[PDB]
């Protein structure tokens, strides 16, 4: 009963996981969503059309259309939207950067040329929020209100689990579950190629993978245990799984993981170095 | 809307499966606690004092749970199937419905076992994990010779409250024990594993399990959701020259896939490997 | 292209492969093709030759010839070659660098010392167009008219797949399709091999190999599904196929694929920064 | 072509395999959908309705496609081929030619079954694969020990329409399957790792997919019309401390080559070794 218009400058991957989360929750109705991107030719922009998503190549008719303005194009092209719009950003807006590694102070810098105190929150989230299972983070910037992250962490609660960090940790969140998804479709498939192999038909094999992984990690939340000890408690003495375990660890599986969080969190600080030194 | 009230359920043998069938059976009200009975002869066991709490009733002795049961499920380890059966055979009766969760035992091994008793068992095999507890578990099952349609049915209707339940030739069960009766245990090591990640890269350590947990958990359901292949949902996350994609190299770079297929092969082959030992 | 007459500056083996690929598509006759090399002897010039292709030691001639006219030449050479005939283009010239890494700005900043606005296009094809299964991108400079890329992907297309691109996504096409046939080469090289190990005559092993090979692209490209979803459908449950797979992955086989492009993108971009410093 | 013009050809099995065979020989206007029958038990399979979709006719019973067909196509997984031999031999007459698609399951093996029912049951085994859905197949196939010398000339007529066909000895087969019987899968497993490096180095997703595969299949249908070797039509891709050659270098540090190796030999030692379980039980 908000009534809230949001806007996405930017009517990709994301966008579209959001409002069709957004829409799904029932927080916000499709046409009071508008999304803006140059290319009204992709398959993110038709599926938003669909939705009932309101569409336009103009940035400006969502800045002005928008009461929270999410900026969801990539890193690199922040600037050059700040530049564009910087000057139809309101005193009533809250500006909401997904951009990976677009530090708060790159983007109050830009906008307070135009106006004084723009209110900017920065977000990490995933593309499950598709399904309301995001996993979201965000940091308050300068002059946002204490009522603004409120409202944010409600609005993105209503996708999947929220919740407020520093602005330092983000780039770490970023390698893990914002990248997150990635490695778990990956393990996915590869779990489905196990299956095969032993003989199951691959349909039977990713639908029992995908429940043994949701499963887990379900567990997992709903536990105050180590996953160390929901490991122990799954492998009996001389048993299946603790044979498959010892493979996994001859292949330095664990390793793997962890050298893929920190590829993701040094490749997003990388790049808004590279950013950074570019203004 | 679903209830058995005219059923009561058996476990032989107290542990880990059979606390995390019955607090998801209480936990989706399809059966009334007290109408559970579990046996063990360990009754200092932390899962035991657990069904305790929940209302299950307890007792040392088998041929109980046996006389107390409608559905008795066979939850000890696979090396104590053939002592069960030999301990409480001659109690088996027409109405009873045998499921066996044992890794690897045949329905061939226990129907004849339980045959030079009383003929015409009827026998369930059924794989199952331990997320039943939360109600996402992943379960097939065979049905055994004497097994009826109506029995077969009917265990699908009990698993199905407790997770994904579906039918399969037996033939396939120790390839699913290799994927979705193993893989929870995957998915713990993977769990930890990116915890560590994300603590090496500045998280706490508590955030980072909950962030990892939940990412998992969402990629799981996004797919379950969606007719499009793992690759393709993939892609939408992998912007180009992004971070996913400089993760998902050094992934590959270790083989991270093969991993995955290895352990899959290696739980199956053990589990076949166990059963032959069994069977000589 | 009735009216129009085509230069390839340098003539070795990407003009070959070019001027193979045009004149079996039939978009251009080869008496109104021109090339020209230092070294009038190689082989690419003798073959040029027997298609009917004019060929000359002198590069002026080549662009007083051409309205298109094609720089094929090794990269280092392309500042040499643009001193040579910089005063000699016209208004009418179409200037169409195939040279790897090369910039659009670095061509049209050694023209325009000559001449105002010279219309440039950056292009990266591969050898395949010799059997019009090429694979070609390209990027429009400042001064190209809007008919100039029309016509350039016109004339590419007979050749093979052509799009206009960016032309920051040129170097790392670079090292997907433009170095794509020589992993493409050795895999059926390997390939082979694993056939004669196993039995096979290495004819009908090389054959089976690139047969194989060329089906599989075919039906990604005529197929709306992820390339994972047909591996899918190839492999029966227990079968040869993912046996097979499971030893490809085990052995980083996708990883490699990925060094490759990373690699020869990153040579690429290194190239050229080489010469922008030189 | 008189081969083709009454001729009516079965599909026991309405799988993957049987789909690609009755599309490629559709496409290719061989035959006419209609002229076309498959079974399979499960109806509710997704290729049993593109089948029913192109005018393909389907039934579950295997002896209506016997009776059908005057070709008949063994698309089953291979361990149920003695199954199906069992169930319809009696049913095979003098008229049919058997073409067995299965993998690994000998000549020897389906003659031993129909023989017991009549004397001369004339097969052919062959080794397929899924592109005779766009007519790029990769087929051989040997002759058993009653195929007369029409049957083969047939059978390399139908098989030419959808892609490359030749006639081998049977004991090439299983190293077939493990090259271009298996050889799409390393395909598209190829081309989904090229387009990522594609991704990685800042390409749109789809167009890394589309270049990559466009630079396979021009590299291939070089190396088809070209008579010179594998590695001089490399040379020619790779200039002096180019970029080209610094990515092979890359390739070969990571055994690449072998890798390639490993997998057909895995793939034929797989095939092998499931005929040999059969042939014991
Ligand atoms: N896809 C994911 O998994 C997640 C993405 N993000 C972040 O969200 C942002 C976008 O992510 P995707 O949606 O995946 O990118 P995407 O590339 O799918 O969509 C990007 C959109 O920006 C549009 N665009 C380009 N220039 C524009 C301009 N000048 N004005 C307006 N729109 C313009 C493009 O047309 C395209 O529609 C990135 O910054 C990424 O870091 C963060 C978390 C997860
Ligand atoms: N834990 C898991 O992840 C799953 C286990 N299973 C199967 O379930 C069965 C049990 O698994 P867990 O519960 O993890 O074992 P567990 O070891 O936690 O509990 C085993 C129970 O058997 C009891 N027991 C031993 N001898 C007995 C006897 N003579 N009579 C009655 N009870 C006796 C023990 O006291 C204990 O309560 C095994 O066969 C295993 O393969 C299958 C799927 C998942
Ligand atoms: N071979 C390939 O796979 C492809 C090559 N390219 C680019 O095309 C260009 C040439 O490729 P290749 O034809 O393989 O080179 P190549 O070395 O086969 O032929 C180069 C030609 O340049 C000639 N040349 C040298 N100095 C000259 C001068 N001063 N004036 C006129 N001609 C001169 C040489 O005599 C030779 O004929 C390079 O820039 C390369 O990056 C791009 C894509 C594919
Ligand atoms: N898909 C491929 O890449 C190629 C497959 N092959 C061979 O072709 C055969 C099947 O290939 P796919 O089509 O991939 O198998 P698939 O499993 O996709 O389809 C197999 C068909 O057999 C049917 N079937 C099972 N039992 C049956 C019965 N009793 N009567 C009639 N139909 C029955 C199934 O319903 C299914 O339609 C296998 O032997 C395989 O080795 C060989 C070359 C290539
Ligand atoms: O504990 C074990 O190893 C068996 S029970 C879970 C899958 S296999
Ligand atoms: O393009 C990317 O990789 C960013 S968006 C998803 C997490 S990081
Ligand atoms: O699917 C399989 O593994 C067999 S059928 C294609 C070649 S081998
Ligand atoms: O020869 C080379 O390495 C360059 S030209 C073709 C691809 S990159």
């Amino acid at each position: 009963f908000q009534s809230m218009s949001v806007g996405f400058i930017g009517a990709g991957q994301l966008a579209f996981a959001l409002a069709k989360g957004f829409t799904a929750a029932g927080v916000l109705a499709a046409h009071k969503i508008m999304a803006s991107s140059p290319d009204m030719d992709l398959a993110t922009v038709s599926a938003l059309r669909k939705m009932g998503v309101k569409l336009t190549p103009h940035n400006k008719e969502t800045v002005q259309h928008s009461d929270v303005l999410f900026l969801a194009v990539k890193p690199h092209i922040i600037p050059f939207i700040l530049d564009e719009i910087g000057a139809d950003i309101e005193d009533r807006h809250i500006v909401v950067s997904c951009a990976a590694g677009v530090t708060i102070s790159s983007i109050e810098k830009k906008l307070s040329a135009f106006r004084p105190a723009p209110r900017v929150i920065r977000c990490m989230t995933n593309t499950p929020v598709v399904v309301r299972e995001g996993a979201t983070v965000y940091a308050t910037g300068t002059h946002a209100q204490v009522e603004d992250g409120r409202l944010m962490e409600q609005l993105l609660s209503s996708v999947g689990f929220c919740t407020e960090v520093e602005e330092d940790l983000i780039d770490a969140v970023t390698g893990l579950s914002g990248s997150g998804p990635a490695y778990a479709f990956t393990a996915l498939d590869a779990l489905a190629d196990g299956g095969v192999k032993m003989g199951l038909p691959r349909r039977l094999a990713v639908r029992l993978g995908a429940q043994a992984l949701l499963g887990a990690a379900k567990m997992l939340l709903h536990s105050e245990q180590h996953p160390g000890q929901l490991k122990d408690n799954v492998s009996s003495p001389g048993g299946a799984t603790i044979h498959a375990l010892h493979v996994l660890e001859s292949g330095g599986f664990r390793s793997l993981l962890i050298n893929a969080v920190e590829a993701s969190c040094i490749r997003t600080r990388e790049l808004q170095s590279m950013a950074d030194q570019e203004q």
